[PDB]
Formats: structure tokens, C-alpha cells, sequence
């Protein structure tokens, strides 16, 4: 159920009626490879298994090479600059440290024994998920012992390079993404062992059915660390999104400039809302994403991370309907520039049209069935199915929603240019009023 | 034919000399992939049969537990921040929204009874291409079936194995990008599967050609979206760049910032043209892309999207020649940081050397062979194979081209320091006349 | 040997210990891969090998058509925006260019007859090291010629696939990246031939044990430049990094913002240090790099690129210390944004607490074990797992190391908010003042 508003008077739309998925924490698991420790015969069976033995005995190589130094990653030091800054494998990277403290990976190693999935309890308290996805051991050790210039036939040969592809393609991944990998690939963990793992999470029901139906945003919100290979083993930890908020109101606001409409070249002055991004509410407050390409959009879902959040008072909702109000300081930017563009929302289509501009709306079996003026305007996606400004073509979703234009003055007009501050970057409704007083008091 | 202008009074360049090529409209084709619909015997080749049957049958899983939902996607909400915001997979899935109305599928699935192509008038009213590029269900029925604990040879195990391995390989893409790839990778459209549905595509001889000679381009522009697999049919939009904009002249604006030359520290104001980037002819207008990373560069080619774009008057040309003219307010941005760098340009490099920066041009064969002053300079790539500013080595283009120095002062010598309003982040000539004038009659 | 000191004055925190690993230049190889120049039989394995066969064919005469432009690219035209432009494969391009030359491919052609690693020395003067890693003509010419309706085994079969393979997925990689792939993969480079490449380089030994430690850093720093292939030689350029600057000292600057702690909305005025980075003492001055996730920390080393960085006096550093010093002009920003968030260091967390929001550090075994009150606060990682500020959750790094609070008032406590300059976005602490000072006089 996906409405939207647009607001005449401050050249903005909400997009509401979406459900929440916040990556609030997450989960460290422990995938596993068993490993075999290891002829003048030129059979042209035992080359081909020789060849393959090569790139097996070169990943593990590889691999042991790659990870003589910790998990390399890089970290930082509208509003999206005004966010925190985090480290994304930190979490990760401290289960891989407690797993090469001696005696660790032999408990991993005993608890895989009989079977291929247990719960360990490591030794500094955290109780991981540990997984043995391939058994490279058993497989050498039992079908290509014996051969090693013995009796060889082909279909072992195509069986060794179907087991070993796997780790070849792990090593692959590794070996371009400096042992950290996002999103998960299916070499890493398959749909069925990754859904067998969100099964025996320690989750709720509600978090197991959310993630095993959107699998694939899962991958590309989890990462995958290569971390330690001994004793037979090879390690590498799976770090899971925990979704700590679901079903909670989520809506997108859209902003786009809103200037005065002289055709004259360089006499208008604009003002744009600058809190454009992702809104949910979560826990009291509002998580707010500035950046609202780091969300995933699944139907009515809303995949975010709170990393990427602020944690603002819910009175910043008051800027949609009454951008003056006292309770929030909203924030704008003022500039100059008039240039012409168009913002596709939802259920719709923002047209900030000014100068020389043409811009139009039209539907693919009739034509234009709608031109702008000068100003900030907006059309529904009913009957729309393309809006033109400029020598630009924007396609406007098709998805089924109604949408609700709610008049108003446009509040630029409400400034007088002669002393309006044309170019505050970061600004506020407030900020621009205390320049604005200033200004007069000295005219 | 690629010539270049460097303005000496303004700190910056022009290119010129290349041909357009912009993404203007979208182009949906539905590329289908015909499924089959599916023992004691402990043979090791019906063994292998029976493990790639599994990956086939996972496969399938996968991708209908994937596409349960609609294909998800992230949207928004120098001067790239003026641009618009468009939903680029909105033409793509409006196709695949049709795809799913009942009835929809048969049209597609009888129409490749036939043939492997086709032409298939949808119930709204679009004109799809149809190509069916793998065909499973025939493979599987007419090689596979009677097999099945019958008589197995390992020319069918691999032959098997080839054909599965572009739906796994699919399926894989799909799996860590949410149903929705780019570039179109060779898995979901061959070279020369790609090259004949340019052929039959319903463009001119000029677009056929504009894109068969660069295929690699318009991967890079395409996009792939999981649409339906009901039926025994697997569909999938493949969405294409229209060049709606071909061969009109292009330039690249490169700008640097324009600094005072005094070496004590902190005594300096700057000055910085902040409309670099792409300019093409197109329409009447000029299609300024203020990230010039955004296109691609093929010879003398150049690749952009109009949705990355600005409709600006022609007039924007004339900050070039005269940064001061009355038709064209053009943008700088004013700054203390008197910094130094350089930026390379297609047939020279810019150089701008500020405070006690070391800032040469050297040639591999003889090392330095000129070593700028204070200020903003420029040199051509003829004789010059490296330039260095402070740690910084910069390797220039060495593609032919005439470049032609422009002489002239530099227009930050004609501000008062003492009232030139040093923070204005985006601002333009009359912008920073309108401060100057009122901090003038304020003394 | 990592420490970590936090500036409570200018809500700032130093990662030092590290050591340098700049890239400061640029090293082209030509790797090659020889080429064959190429039946009524049904045999199901002649079969398979006329399908492998295509495929080889196929993938000649897509790399061909790709190859007949010039190789493609995209260039540009918190301070970040204030690095230079550069082109960063000039330098493969040119190797390249010097390809076409007639009679240089047979010079590479010649010189790799008898062997498989060669010096050559080119036209222009340029001595590359070439290396032939596939001899796919070697291979038709006496495994696959005599066979072409003839005798067929399935050995065969298998083996020409797997040599094939690697040119068929450089192939892949090629036409998804327009000719042009970064990081290096395996199959353009295989580790045992990187480091191969490494060990026969013309660089120290320190060079050579640097890059051979941390090959998954080197293929990230490396460009694979798909070249020429004429004359049965497809010829394509890696460009490796040159590690001109090893062993110096680095530190990373974490900076918050920081604002003064009233509780009520919208009355309070922030100041934030800009100058956050990586910095690393380079050739007696600063490599100062803006954008810290531009570079690579394996263990306690850091991996930088110069193209992303500025040449600063070390005097830079003295505004960790003195912000007012007078030596240096130290940028900041000015806002009134008082929203709350913390920036995760190497050692520790800074926490910008401001408004209503609730802000902790907190143990796994015990829970929230310090609560932040209002304004800039610092907590070390020594027995801290987490921090929470508002809705988001930081796992903070557990590596070791000792962390020093330095004590100091907030400079933002030294200005009168009356006459606070509340939107600077790229201004300094003299720019700030200076508008204070005028802001004064006419009052």
C-alpha cells in the first residue's frame, strides 16, 4: 500500500507506506574446508589429476600466503557527510583473532567430526555457527590415495576437478578483494547452506522468515573474511546482518530546487531541502539515511543499515508539512543556480523546470499530454509514462499507488533576493533567517 | 582530430575534436531460456549426471525464490549535485510487469516454437525482441530422459555440463546482485548473440553500426534484470542504451584552481571554475555532464547518459573566451586553499603550482626539462612524458594533438583581497560581484 | 607498535605507528599468449572439440573487434576535492601504443621463442619485461592438427578445455571492462606468475619483499591493459605499482564534529576539522591523502596511492596540537548541525554526543559500562566491545594498543556564538576569523 504527497509550497514528496529492515548488529559465523595432507606415470588420466592436484596444492599456497597479515580493509576518518564512521568487519576480524589463539581451531576441528554443522562456544565467550561446507580430506584421502601411477579412470578425473572448482574459486575472490569479499558469493556459501544456516540461527522466527525470503539481499549485506588455515583446516568467517528493527514505517522523502521564475538569465534565487533520504521509525526516534542509494528497495521493503544513519527527534517530519515550524530547524541550501532537472519518485515525478527550459510529461501512445511551466511541479505516474527536461528522458515507475498533490505557495517567494544569502552549502530555515536579520539591520 | 585551447587567465582547458554518442532512451528485449520438467544405479557417469542435474534443479529454486519479490534497486532521493534523479530500470521492469499478467508468457513461449527470434507485440502495447538462447528443455528431453539407470557415456556427462554451466554461471550473477547486473556480462548475452540482436534491432544503419563496432561500451551501458521463470520458460529483460545523439561535436572543460602567488603561508585567495566536465552539442542546447568519469572514451568517441546530464543555453561556452561576459553567469567557487596539484588533460597538463611546492615536466630521456613558477601554468604533452607536483608523479596522455596556449592575465589579480569573500563553495562572477559590492559600501 | 592519541580541544584522535608503502610510479609488463592460425565426423568427442574449438574462435575475433579502438577509460576533469587529475593507465596506453608499431610485435615474438621470460628493449626506448603464459599455438599445432575426423580420445577433450579456459575468461573480463580490468585477476596474472614478474623486475630487494608479501595489495594497485593481437601473438599490458616510498612513518587524523552542548534545538554552533586523512612523511614533507579509504592497511602497514594525495609542509601537523598555531593555517568547517554520531579509530571511538541522544561504550560479558554526556568524547577499545550512539551500533577494533586522552577545553568554547561565522564549509581557522573580526567592528 504505496502513497505519496507532494508539497507545492517546499518542492518536496514522500513516498510512505514502506516496511523496515535495519541492519541493527551482526552474526559471526565460522565456514570450514577439510584439508588433505600430501610418480613416473605419464597415463593421460593421472596428468590430468596431477594438474588438478597442482591447483589445489597452489590455492592452499596461495591462501597461506595471503593471510601472513591481518584482514586488510579500507575505513574513513545530501547530508551523508555529516554521518559516523564505522568499521564494517571489526566484529568479524575479532572472531578471526580468537581463532588463532592455539587449541582454537582443534575445537572447531573436534566439534565437525561426526557432523557438519555445531555451535562452539570459542574461548572468549562468543558462541559462533560453525559450518564444514566441503571435505576435501575425505575426498583425497579416500579416492586419490590409492591412485598415487596406479589404475585411473576418467570419470574421477572429472569428479576431483567438480570438488576442487570450488576452492579455486574461493582462492579467486579472495585474491582480488584482499581476503574480504561483499557481497557473499554463492562459492562462499550456497543458497542451501546459507538458508540451512539463517534455519539454525539463534533468531526469531520473524528474522529467520525475512531473511530466507530475501536471500540475496543478505549476500550483498554480509561479508566474507578469509581468516586462518591450519591444522588441516581452512577458516573463514561469514559476518550476517542482524535485522533488530523490522515492520516499522518507512517513507522516502524527495527534494528538489525550488526557484523564482524569471525567464532572465541569472536574476532568480533557489532554496533546496537538503534532508532528502530514507525515513523509518525506529525505537522512539527516526533513522534517517541522507544517501538513500545505500537502501535496498525489495516490493515494500526497505533493506538500510544504521551505520549509514543519523538518529534524529521525530519533529523532523514537521519540515514536510510546515518547513517553518518551531519544533525542528529544517535544513536547506540556498544557491543560485536555476538550472533545470527532474526527480523520479515513486509514484511520480518532480519537475523543477526554470529559464529556457522544456519540460514535458508524456505517455507512449499519445505523446505529450502535459508542459510545465516555470516552477516546481509535479505529475502522477497514472497516464505518465515519461517525463522530459531538457535533452534528458526520465522513465517514471509504473508501480500501482495514489499520489496526492497538495498545494501551496511556494516559500521562495516569501524572501526578498536583495537579501537573501544565495549560497549557503549547509544550511537551515533558522540559519538563513539570522542572516537574512543582519542583513537588514545594517540597510 | 583532437586540439586543445588552454586559458591562462581563467586556469583551464578545453579538448575538443571528439564525436558524441549519449544514452538518450532505453531499448527492452526479453532473452528466454526454454526449462525441462523433471534410480538405483550407482554408475559413476550417471553419478556425475545426477550431481549437475541437482545444480540445474537448485538453480531453478534459486532464481524463483528470487524473484518473489519485484526487482529491487537503489535510487536517490563539481556540479554533480544539480543533476536530477531518474530510476534507470524503470522502463525494464515496467516490460517485466506485463510479463507476469496471465496469458503474457504463451505469447512469448509460442512465438520461439519456431525460431529462435522473434518480434512480439505485448498486451500494453510494446514491441519487445524475443530471443530464446539456450534450450534446455529440448537438451534434456531428447538426451537425458531415456538415460533415466540406463546406458551412460562420458561424452553426455560433458556435454551436459557445458550447456548447464551459462544457467549456473546466471544464476550466480543474479544471486549477488539482487536480480539486477551491469555491465551485461557474456553469460547473459554472447558476443554474438548481442551483435545479432543489434542487427534485428528496429535503429538506424548509423546506431547498428555506432554499436556493433563497440559492443564492450554497450554492455557497460546495459542492464539485466530477472524478470518471470513460469511455464518451463526463464525471462529475463535485457535493457539497452539508444544513442538518440550521435556524432555532434564534444568537448572536455578541465579547471584548476587560480591562486595568488605569494610564498608566505595563508596570505593567498583562490579561484576555481566549477563548470569542468563533458559539453556536447545536442538540440540546441549544450548537454554539460559536470562528471566527466561518468563517460567513456573511445578514440575520439565519446560515451555519455543524458540522465547524468544538464540542458544548459550555449552561452556556458562563452566563459571560456570571457569569464566576465553579461550573457552567461558563469560558476566559480571561491577558496583560501592555496594548495598544489595538476590535472591532465587529453593533450597537456595543467599545473598548478601554489606556496613551495616543487612542480616540473620532465622526459624519460632526459629528465626535467622545464620547472613552473607560482601560479597556474600548462604544458604540452609533445616532449613532455611525465609531470611531477610535490610527491606526486602524474603520466600524461601521449595521444596526437596540436595544443594552443592562450595568454592572458589572471582574473584573480583583478580582486581586493581585503573584501574578496574567500568561502563561497558554489558561486558564480555576479554571485561574487553581489558580496563585493555590499562589503564595499559597508567601509 | 601502534598508539593512538585523542585531542579532546579539537574533538580529534592520531593513529600513529604505521609504516609507508606509497605508489609513486608505475611498472609495464607485456604479457602475451601465442595464437594457432586455423569435417563430415558425428564422433561425440570430435564434437566436443569443435564446440571448445569455436569457442577459441570466438573469443580471437571478440578480442579482435574490441581491440580496434583505443583502450577506453574514464577520467575526472572531506578535502578531496581538492586532489589533482591524472590519467592512470598513460602509462600502459603508451607502452601500448608502441605495440602497433610495425615490426615491435615481432621483436616480443622473437624475443620469447626459446623461452618464456624476456627483457625486450622497445622503439622508443622503453625496456618492458615480456612474459608468454599461454602457448595455445604450441598446443593445436601438435595436439589438435592431426586430429582434424581422425582418432579422438576424451583425455584430450578435457585438456583442451582447461587450457582454453584461462583465454576465455580473460576474454570475459575484457569485454565487461571496455578492455581495461582493475584489480589484476588470476587469470590475466597467476600468483606463481606474479610473483615471477616480481622476482625478475628491476626493483631492490625491499621492493621485491614488499610486493611479494602482499600480492592480493599489488593486484588491487594494478591495471591489466588488453593490447594487440596481431601476427599469433595477443599481447596485453600490466601495469604494476611502483613502491617508491617504504618504511616512513604514517598516522591517521580522525576528526568529529565538535559543537557546544545546550540541549535545546537548534541553539547550538559546531566546528569540525577538515584536515582528517591518512598522513605519511614523504621526501621531508607530508603526503597528506583526504579520503582515508583510498588506501590499504595490511597489519601496521598503510597502502596509499600519491595520484590521491596532497604535497603539505609537515607544519600541518602542529594542528593536532595547537589548532591556532600560527605557522599553519588550520582548515575546519563551521555548522550548526548539533547531530550526534562517532567516528570508530584504530584504538578506540570518538563519540559526538549533542541533543537528546543517547550514547554508551558497553562490554559483551557485562553490558553499557560508560555513558556519554553531552559534547566530544573519547573512549580506548581496551575492555570496550561496542559503542551505541542513538540507533546505530559500532563494533570497534581489538587490536592492540595503547591510547592517550589528551586533556583540553573544546576551542569551540573560545567563540561568541552572536557572532559565529555557522555555515564555512571549506573555510580555516584564520578564514574564521577574519569574518569574526568584521562581523565585530560593525557591531
Amino acid at each position: 500500500n504505496i502513497t505519496e504527497e507532494f508539497y507545492q509550497s517546499t518542492c518536496s514528496a514522500v513516498s510512505k507506506g514502506y516496511l523496515s529492515a535495519l541492519r541493527t548488529g551482526w552474526y559471526t559465523s565460522v565456514i570450514t574446508i577439510e584439508l588433505s595432507n600430501i610418480c613416473n606415470g605419464t597415463d593421460a588420466k593421472v596428468k590430468l589429476i596431477k594438474q588438478e592436484l597442482d591447483k589445489y596444492k597452489n590455492a592452499v599456497t596461495e591462501l597461506q600466503l595471503l593471510m601472513q597479515s591481518t584482514p586488510a580493509t579500507n575505513n574513513r576518518a545530501f547530508l551523508g557527510f555529516l554521518l559516523g564512521v564505522g568499521s564494517a568487519i571489526a566484529s568479524g576480524v575479532a572472531v578471526c583473532k580468537v581463532l588463532h589463539l592455539e587449541g582454537e581451531v582443534n575445537k572447531i576441528k573436534s566439534a565437525l567430526l561426526s557432523t557438519n554443522k555445531a555451535v562452539v562456544s570459542l574461548s572468549n565467550g562468543v558462541s559462533v555457527l560453525t559450518f564444514k561446507v566441503l571435505d576435501l580430506k575425505n575426498y583425497i584421502d579416500k579416492q586419490l590415495l590409492p591412485i598415487l601411477c596406479s589404475i585411473s579412470n576418467i570419470e574421477t578425473v572429472i569428479e576431483f576437478q567438480q570438488k576442487n572448482n570450488r576452492l579455486l574459486e574461493i582462492t579467486r575472490e579472495f585474491s582480488v578483494n584482499a581476503g574480504v569479499t561483499t557481497p557473499v558469493s554463492t562459492y562462499m556459501l550456497t543458497n542451501s547452506e546459507l538458508l540451512s544456516l539463517i534455519n539454525d540461527m539463534p533468531i526469531t522466527n520473524d528474522q529467520k522468515k525475512l531473511m530466507s525470503n530475501n536471500v540475496q539481499i543478505v549476500r550483498q549485506q554480509s561479508y566474507s573474511i578469509m581468516c586462518i588455515i591450519k591444522e588441516e583446516v581452512l577458516a573463514y568467517v561469514v559476518q550476517l546482518p542482524l535485522y533488530g528493527v523490522i515492520d516499522t514505517p518507512c517513507w522516502k522523502l524527495h527534494t528538489s530546487p525550488l526557484c523564482t521564475t524569471n525567464t532572465k538569465e541569472g536574476s532568480n534565487i533557489c532554496l533546496t531541502r537538503t534532508d532528502r533520504g530514507w525515513y523509518c521509525d525506529n525505537a522512539g526516534s527516526v533513522s534517517f539515511f541522507p544517501q538513500a542509494e545505500t537502501c535496498k528497495v525489495q516490493s515494500n521493503r526497505v533493506f538500510c543499515d544504521t551505520m549509514n544513519s543519523l538518529t534524529l527527534p521525530s519533529e523532523v517530519n514537521l519540515c514536510n508539512v510546515d518547513i517553518f515550524n518551531p519544533k525542528y530547524d529544517c535544513k536547506i541550501m540556498t544557491s543560485k543556480a536555476d538550472v533545470s532537472s527532474s526527480v523520479i519518485t515513486s509514484l511520480g515525478a518532480i519537475v523543477s523546470c526554470y529559464g529556457k527550459t522544456k519540460c514535458t510529461a508524456s505517455n507512449k501512445n499519445r505523446g505529450i499530454i502535459k508542459t510545465f511551466s516555470n516552477g516546481c511541479d509535479y505529475v502522477s505516474n497514472k497516464g505518465v509514462d515519461t517525463v522530459s527536461v531538457g535533452n534528458t528522458l526520465y522513465y517514471v515507475n509504473k508501480q500501482e499507488g495514489k499520489s496526492l498533490y497538495v498545494k501551496g505557495e511556494p516559500i521562495i517567494n516569501f524572501y526578498d533576493p536583495l537579501v537573501f544569502p544565495s549560497d549557503e552549502f549547509d544550511a537551515s530555515i533558522s540559519q538563513v533567517n539570522e542572516k537574512i536579520n543582519q542583513s537588514l539591520a545594517f540597510i
